[PDB]
């Protein structure tokens, strides 16, 4: 689990998005496993707007931070779950590091801000959906 809160916006892995976040919907994309929801209170974090490729993650399986480097945004062939059929999701980033399905919404951050948020993982893999193009999230 996990969200990050940046001006009147929430957002969420969109396979773990609640009832509230459907009823408030500002955007969502299945491909990117992405949900953002409207909220009344201000968000206490900010987006990176950069090329990093380092950063570190948190993972709720270990109740720890881990220091990463990760791929550019890319389109990744990710295998049928419970939430999707076996599909192409876009830009995802992936990393080596550990992960568990209940380790989606782990933030990962840069010197710069938030990057994204943990996605996807298997196998001493770790995927993190970008959201730094989504530049409306700021305004
Ligand atoms: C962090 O996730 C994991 N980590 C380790 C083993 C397994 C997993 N689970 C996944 O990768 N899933 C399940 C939830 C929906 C994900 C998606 N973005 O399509 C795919
Ligand atoms: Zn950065």
């Amino acid at each position: 689990s996990g969200a990050i809160y940046v001006g009147n916006y929430r957002v969420v892995n969109r396979h773990l998005a609640t009832h509230n976040d459907w009823a408030n919907l500002v955007w969502e994309d299945s491909s990117r496993d992405l949900l953002v929801s409207s909220t009344t209170a201000q968000g206490c974090d900010t987006i990176a707007r950069c090329d990093c490729q380092t950063g570190v993650y948190y993972c709720s399986s270990r109740r720890k931070h881990y220091p990463v480097s990760f791929s550019k945004p890319s389109l990744i062939f990710v295998e049928a779950s419970e939430y999707y059929p076996a599909r192409y999701q876009s830009h995802l980033m992936l990393a080596v590091g550990h992960s568990e399905p209940g380790d989606c919404g782990g933030i990962l951050r840069c010197q710069h801000g938030v990057v994204g948020i943990v996605s996807t993982g298997g196998n001493g893999l770790v995927g993190f959906a970008d959201v730094r193009d989504l530049l409306w999230l700021d305004e």
